[PDB]
Parts: C-alpha cells; structure tokens; sequence
C-alpha cells in the first residue's frame, strides 16, 4: 500500500532517506492488534478513526478527550490518514485531564488497568500500550512500566522534552520499556528531544501533523509524538508476525536506520524508527 502526499512522519518511517512524502505499509496495516493510549482520552467519534477507537476507561468526570493531546497520540498510531497501523484497534485510557497533568497515583492505576483490560479485548495479534506522558523519576511509575511490559504488552514511552538525559524521568527511565526519542524532518535530533544511554529508538517527532478534538487536525511536536510512531509501528509488526511484545523493542533497534541522524550524544544510540517494508 502507498499513501500519496502523507505526513513527514509515516514517509520517514517507511524510507531510508528523507525529504519523501509517500508512505509504504503492508496492507494488513495493524489488522488484529490492539494499541492501548493512555493519555487524556480520545476523540472515538473523528471520522478519522472509523469506528476503531473507543474510551474504555477514565478516572476523571468524562471520558471524553477536552485537551487534543490523546487524540493526537491515537491519530499517530491508527488514524486512515495520519495513521502508521490503520486498522488496529485503539483503546482510550484517560488518565491525565483536560489540562494535561494528571497524579502518578492514577496513572499508575492507568497502567495497571492496560495490564487486565487486555484479557477483556479481542488482540490476536498483540497489544501496545502508547505512553505519551512522563515526570521526574519514580520508582512506582518505572515498575508500574515494567509490570505493564512483563504483562505482555509492548509499553512504548516517551523519553521527556527537557533535552537532557531520560534518567531522570519516569517511566521513562524504566529500562524494560521502549523509550522513544524525537527527531524532524531533516534527520536532526529534536531540539527537545531527551537523550541517554536508557534510549531505544528515534522517531519523526517535530511538526508531526496528525488529528485534533472537534473533528480538526493539527500540528504538533514533542516526543510525546514520536512515541505513537514506535507505538503503531510495533503493532504494525505484530500482526505481520515479525516479533512479539517481549521482542518488539528490540526488534524496532535491530532494523532500524543506523547512523543516520544527527546532533546525537555520545552513548545514545543513533537508531530511527523503519517498517522496512519493500513495496
Ligand atoms: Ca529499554
């Protein structure tokens, strides 16, 4: 399959160079998985989601995503056209508010619920779980990443935007887990991206065009929207049958891009997100 005039970001990541506008994906395109955003819910009723998304879970008055970020994050995973995955299944898990913030209490709790929910869901293919949040460091917030990881559930995570070492955030911090960096369409670093030797992978995370709440789209940039690149690519690789959940992540590094980004510390690996999928 080819989509024509797609975003920076999904033609980043089925290409070994920059600069193109077309991306390539195997038509199973994430069919019989389930990708698991926790974030400040989603908008189910975008028509960009054709009836595959769903809020099943909130720990707040509503549901329903008041902020933009969560469907941000689900647009990046599995919309028809900002979608790398896009016809997995997206599960809704707001555990931040409409502004954002949210305790690590319940984003613990958020974490834990992924872990049991995935029993109630139909994932054949496997289970992702989206973790475009963070803090500081935590203990609780890095086992909760790793029992969600141990559950058989691919936790993708975002590696923070303070442009310092993902060390010191968690669950980013957590090394079971995929911690994703960003980077733009230039094959640079992102300025804001966090860095380390506790990172995994890089992703196309500046300027990363994908949907809004009230049925619009926008464009936005943050590791927070690199992480839904790895997030449905690992579904997309599920369902082809190249790894599983325990070896996505590292399945993600041994194909990836090697060597072609730029401004990246010394000790942080300088692997880019890649389908590799030949057309
Ligand atoms: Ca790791």
């Amino acid at each position: 399959a080819a989509q024509t005039n797609a975003p920076w970001g999904l033609a980043r990541i089925s290409s070994t160079s920059p600069g193109t506008s077309t991306y390539y994906y195997d038509e199973s395109a994430g069919q019989g998985s389930c990708v698991y955003v926790i974030d400040t819910g989603i908008e189910a009723s975008h028509p960009e989601f054709e009836g595959r998304a769903q809020m099943v879970k909130t720990y707040y008055y509503s549901s329903r995503d008041g902020n933009g970020h969560g469907t941000h994050c689900a647009g990046t995973v599995g919309s028809r056209t900002y979608g790398v995955a896009k016809k997995t299944q997206l599960f809704g898990v707001k555990v931040l508010d409409d502004n954002g913030s949210g305790q690590y209490s319940t984003i613990i709790a958020g974490m834990d619920f992924v872990a049991s929910d995935k029993n109630n869901r139909n994932c054949p293919k496997g289970v992702v779980a989206s973790l475009s949040l963070g803090g500081g460091y935590s203990s609780s917030v890095n086992s909760a990443a790793a029992r969600l990881q141990s559950s058989g559930v691919m936790v993708a995570v975002a590696a923070g935007n303070n442009n310092a070492d993902a060390r010191n955030y968690s669950p980013a911090s957590e090394p079971s887990v995929c911690t994703v960096g960003a980077s733009d369409r230039y094959d640079r670093r992102s300025s804001f991206s966090n860095y380390g030797s506790v990172l995994d992978i890089f992703g196309p995370g500046t300027s990363i065009l994908s949907t809004w709440i009230g049925g619009s789209t926008r464009s936005i940039s943050g590791t927070s929207m690199a992480t839904p690149h790895v997030a449905g690519l690992a579904a997309y690789l599920m369902t082809l049958g190249k790894t599983t959940a325990a070896s996505a992540c590292r399945y993600i590094a041994d194909t990836a891009n090697k060597g072609d980004l730029s401004n990246i510390p010394f000790g942080t690996v300088n692997l880019l997100a890649y389908n590799n999928y030949q057309a």
